[PDB]
This record gives C-alpha cells, sequence and structure tokens, in this order.
C-alpha cells in the first residue's frame, strides 16, 4: 500500500535531480551564488526526506551523506573548487541509476554505492 505513494516520489526525484545537475553545471566554485547552492541542497534534503520514508536504504545514505557537504559549503565552512563539483555530479549520477532501479523495484548497484560513499567521506574528512 505504502508502494501507493511512490510514483510521485519517482517523479519528484528525477525532477530534482536535474535541477540538482543543473545547478552544479552553473556553479561557480570559487564564487557560488548562494542562491544557487541552497537550491542543490534542498533538492539533496527533499530527496532524502523521501527516501527515509519509504525505506529506500542505498539512496537515504547517499544523499545523506552528500546533503552534509553540501550544507557545510552552503554555511561557508567548505571551500569548493572542480574537483568537488565534479563529485557532486557523480554523485547525481549515481542517485539517478539508484532512483531507476527502485522504479523497477530492483536493488541499486552495490559496488557504485560503495564507491561514492567513500568518496564522499574522503571529501569530508579532507574538508576537515
Amino acid at each position: 500500500d505504502i508502494s501507493d505513494f511512490y510514483q510521485t516520489f519517482f517523479d519528484e526525484a528525477d525532477e530534482l535531480l536535474a535541477d540538482m545537475e543543473q545547478h552544479l553545471l552553473d556553479l561557480v566554485p570559487e564564487s557560488p551564488d548562494a542562491e544557487q547552492l541552497n537550491a542543490i541542497f534542498r533538492a539533496a534534503h527533499s530527496i532524502k526526506g523521501g527516501a527515509g520514508t519509504f525505506g529506500f536504504t542505498i539512496l537515504q545514505e547517499t544523499t545523506h551523506l552528500m546533503e552534509n557537504l553540501l550544507d557545510e559549503a552552503r554555511r561557508g565552512e567548505m571551500q569548493l573548487n572542480t574537483d568537488i563539483i565534479n563529485l557532486f555530479l557523480e554523485t547525481k549520477d549515481i542517485m539517478q541509476e539508484q532512483l531507476d532501479a527502485y522504479k523497477n523495484s530492483e536493488e541499486p548497484d552495490a559496488a557504485s554505492f560503495e564507491y561514492i560513499c567513500n568518496a564522499l567521506r574522503q571529501l569530508a574528512l579532507e574538508a576537515k
């Protein structure tokens, strides 16, 4: 029954992933427009909550780690650069694959999950 609420989430998520991608591509690393970063962070926060609500473990954890990083960057605690933005784009790419698996009642890719989470946690570490 709870699956009766997946379709709306899947559509919202796809749209938010597209927005995330465009904002990422338009970001100026050394001087990121505050309003643009806030939008990326909000898309991630939204996707994370939906993932939690429906028990999409892999997507939730992946988005969780990205969100914390986007929070650091938007609060100005973390400096951005082209490498970080490329990591965010790669993260958006992987999240889309995870979502596409759920749409098919399939399980996301375990290896891609471990790789992206490892990279995101490495960056946070480096940020500290």
